[PDB]
């Protein structure tokens, strides 16, 4: 009861789910945020001992407003220092001394270990999963990139799209709502609302059994299958030849 296709959409679904599990287990046990670990990973992997802030804003998928504070946190904690631009004085440059690059390196080595240990304790079934900080960074950026594309070219949310894709790969087979909810990382509220909107718009059928009214059946008829197919096809095109798993490094 999974996404039965080996395209880039499958990549997103797998990674998005992995990131959910990772966050769930790690965020409570560690005081440094995941975004903070990713910023440090980025900063570690690049030669200049000094860079323009706008370079970080452009290289990663985070909005600038979501970076300003974590830079402050990283600064406050001596991982980096900030210098004002001598040209457009409203701009900023981040500097990394030999002493700071060392504090960063150890911190990224810790992240490497956290990822490794998580993978060992996790149902690491797929080969997709990040193996170290650099890979984690890239795959995390892919989920953000995938999501931006969804809201730019479609009217559906990324959750509704996930659900549509999963059901579409069932080739007309009937799926039970509770089997669907059990298989995905998304919770009941979000899932049901996604299905109700998908039904309403006409993407799929959501009906109840007539003898065992307890079961909620989800599936698509010929027409709907066809449309969904085209749709998954368009999206896969949009993500075509982009080195989606290496948007930042390598």
């Amino acid at each position: 009861m999974k996404y039965n296709n080996h395209d880039k959409i499958r990549d997103f679904i797998i990674i998005e789910a992995y990131m959910f599990r990772f966050k769930k287990k790690v965020k409570p046990e560690v005081d440094m945020t995941i975004k903070e670990f990713i910023l440090l990973t980025y900063l570690f992997h690049q030669q200049e001992n000094t860079l323009p802030f706008k370079k970080i804003v452009s290289d990663l998928c985070y909005k600038q407003s979501d970076l300003v504070q974590h830079i402050k946190v990283l600064v406050k904690h001596s991982y980096i220092s900030k210098v004002r631009s001598k040209i457009d004085e409203r701009n900023t440059y981040i500097s990394i001394s030999e002493e700071q690059r060392e504090k960063i390196a150890e911190r990224v080595t810790l992240f490497d270990q956290i990822i490794k240990q998580f993978n060992l304790a996790d149902q690491s079934e797929s080969q997709m999963i990040p193996k170290d900080s650099k890979e984690f960074l890239n795959l995390m950026m892919y989920t953000m990139y995938f999501k931006n594309i969804i809201k730019k070219h479609l009217t559906l949310s990324f959750v509704e799209f996930t659900i549509l894709a999963i059901i579409t790969s069932q080739n007309k087979n009937i799926v039970l709502l509770k089997d669907l909810i059990e298989t995905i990382h998304h919770k009941y509220p979000q899932t049901v609302r996604a299905l109700n909107n998908l039904k309403k718009q006409g993407y799929l059928i959501k009906e109840r059994s007539t003898e065992d009214e307890r079961k909620i059946l989800i599936h698509m008829d010929d027409a709907q299958q066809d449309h969904a197919e085209q749709l998954l096809a368009q999206v896969n095109q949009l993500l075509a030849d982009k080195d989606h798993l290496h948007l930042v490094f390598e």
